[PDB]
């Protein structure tokens, strides 16, 4: 009773409302890496920019700006008890810490040590297939260095790779006549966090609501959702 869209149809139909706030957070994102101009920081940004549909003369302009702002990651829990990680960028660090200090209050929820559901979490790239054919994917996938590849119940189709491979990965499946529909660097939670019609839209607001924050880079959670209660939202 798990389907890839299941777990990214809430949030990516409020995500796609907010395309300014996720536009001008990746624009942050590329100035500050090149920057740095840092090379392994500016080239996660510009496949973020892509995967999002920003033309390319808008991220050359963006890096082409090579306000001292920092990143800060946090940690904490939520609704129906699931773990979250929160990814900053702030020129101001008391600040960031209230506004999403003020989400979990608004949502009964409370950041922790730097190092309590972190370890639950980790860094990998996943190039997704919403169809195809899944022997011929996986091992065209696995050939190319791929880490493992998950099948859903609706055929999507999850590659995922050392955070840092990604790229490789997916050229050798493009370049293979097996293109990829996405592929970008996550955080993959190697545990369930179960959800029902009343911990899931609750959750779903607290990621709403530090999204909405203009310092809050990225959110990720271990809240799996089943189509049955993804069919109450």
């Amino acid at each position: 009773g798990h389907s890839k869209w299941a777990n990214t149809r809430h949030r990516k139909a409020a995500q796609d409302a907010k395309r300014g706030k996720i536009f001008t957070k990746i624009i942050r994102e590329l100035v500050t890496a090149a920057k740095l101009d840092a090379n392994p920081r500016l080239r996660a940004a510009v496949d973020k920019a892509l995967s999002n549909n920003m033309t390319r003369d808008t991220l050359n302009r963006a890096i082409a700006r090579g306000a001292n702002m920092e990143t800060i990651i946090y940690e904490g829990y939520g609704p129906g008890g699931t773990a979250i990680m929160i990814e900053c960028l702030s020129d101001n660090r008391n600040r960031t810490v209230a506004e999403v200090r003020h989400a979990f209050s608004k949502c009964g929820g409370n950041l922790g040590t730097d190092g309590s559901v972190a370890y639950l979490f980790s860094k990998k790239g996943v190039i997704s297939f919403e169809k195809g054919d899944e022997d011929t994917i996986m091992e065209a996938a696995l050939e190319a260095g791929a880490e493992d590849v998950v099948t859903y119940d609706d055929g999507a189709i999850d590659v995922y790779t050392a955070w840092e491979e990604m790229g490789k990965v997916r050229d050798a499946l493009e370049a293979a006549g097996l293109k990829a529909d996405s592929a970008e660097v996550s955080m993959i939670p190697s545990t369930k966090a179960d959800m029902d019609a009343e911990t899931a839209p609750k959750l779903m607001r607290l990621i709403d609501m530090l999204e909405d924050c203009d310092d809050v880079q990225e959110v990720y959670h271990n809240g799996e959702i089943s189509d049955e209660v993804a069919a109450t939202l």
